[PDB]
């Protein structure tokens, strides 16, 4: 080992922290993982200065560790996650659409395909209202119907495109039932509510209130190899909470074994993000390869290219099952854990360790 885990969480949080800041008004959802596996894959194709911009965007110190455990690192976690036996559910997909006229280096799309398990097409970017429908047909067939008309808009100087989809549909090893799923108060400010959707159970939880986050910290295990873990944070404590982030604090999350007695309340979840990844990465400092100046010779060695179009779209849905244990509960009060504020979550792979998805809830219905 997980050699590429620490960097992966470093990025994680850097990117959470930009849309944290760029908007305190939205539900944000996406992912760590899929975002940098993207570009990982893409810097084999560019060289130099345009290449070291990229790994170093993902938080990898090239001074430090060789490019060949980068790219060891990316491919055994895609290993895990694209695996037949997954009960993860898990959907994850990367579209490399380039204009047809290129000559495309032979070496390039072998990598894409065989190291990273992506797709590379061909489009007429002269038609740029059909080569959004082929962008589109291709992410909504990825999806099964989840997501319909990711792009919108397409500039028509466009030669190169890249579009990122995850779907995660997780099912709770512990599940809730659903006859206990109620309307409750979501306290979307202090003086305010609206009604969502509420499950609840009394069980033995993976859940612990810690005073270095000022918030409720709660482990819940998904059928397959992933963990989530949601933060609540204690009043006014939701900056307080992000500023704290670190890797080693997860960790020693995860390694915790003890369960408590608690009546959890958590909202059903059915949010998404979309995010564009040239606005987004040229914060974290990937430029050039959006740029003129794109040393992008791995793609296509004679014409020039950069990177006109990246798109993010990730898709989270949490439910009381997703599709028989015995938990003895003592005979004590156990405390009310309320995910009914605004909250933090990260959904971790369990053999790498690796940040799949990162987001907050600020209102479980704003859609």
């Amino acid at each position: 080992f997980n050699k590429i885990t620490p960097n992966l969480a470093e990025f994680a949080f850097r990117l959470y922290r930009q849309l944290a800041h760029q908007s305190n008004s939205t539900n944000i959802f996406f992912s760590p993982v899929s975002i940098a596996t993207a570009f990982a894959m893409l810097s084999l194709g560019t060289k130099a200065d345009t290449h070291d911009e990229i790994l170093r965007g993902l938080n990898f110190n090239l001074t430090e560790i060789p490019e060949a455990q980068i790219h060891e690192g990316f491919q055994e976690l895609l290993r895990t996650l694209n695996q037949p036996d997954s009960q993860l559910q898990l959907t994850t997909g990367n579209g490399l659409f380039l204009s047809e006229g290129l000559k495309l280096v032979d070496k390039f799309l072998e990598d894409v395909k065989k190291l990273y398990h992506s797709e590379a097409f061909t489009v007429n970017f002269g038609d740029t209202e059909e080569a959004k429908k082929q962008i589109n047909d291709y992410v909504e067939k990825g999806t099964q119907g989840k997501i319909v008309d990711l792009v919108k808009e397409l500039d028509r100087d466009t030669v190169f495109a890249l579009v990122n989809y995850i779907f995660f549909k997780g099912k709770w090893e512990r599940p809730f039932e659903v006859k206990d799923t109620e309307e409750e108060d979501f306290h979307v400010d202090q003086v305010t509510t609206v009604k969502v959707p509420m499950m609840k159970r009394l069980g033995m939880f993976n859940i612990q209130h810690c005073k270095k986050l000022s918030s409720w910290v709660l482990l819940m295990k998904y059928l397959g190899n992933a963990t989530a873990i949601f933060f609540l944070p204690d009043e006014g404590k939701l900056q307080h909470l992000e500023n704290r982030l670190t890797h080693d604090i997860i960790t020693k999350f995860l390694e915790n074994e003890d369960r408590r007695s608690a009546s959890l309340h958590l909202p059903k979840l059915s949010i998404t993000g979309t995010y564009d990844l040239k606005s987004v990465l040229g914060q974290l400092g990937i430029t050039k390869v959006f740029s003129n100046g794109a040393d992008l010779s791995g793609v296509t060695e004679e014409a020039p290219l950069k990177l006109s179009k990246a798109v993010h779209k990730a898709v989270l849905t949490i439910d009381e099952k997703g599709t028989m244990f015995l938990e003895a509960i003592p005979m004590s009060i156990p405390p009310e854990v309320k995910f009914n504020k605004p909250f933090v979550f990260l959904m971790i792979e369990q053999n790498t360790k690796s940040p799949l998805f990162m987001g907050k809830v600020v209102n479980p219905t704003q859609k």
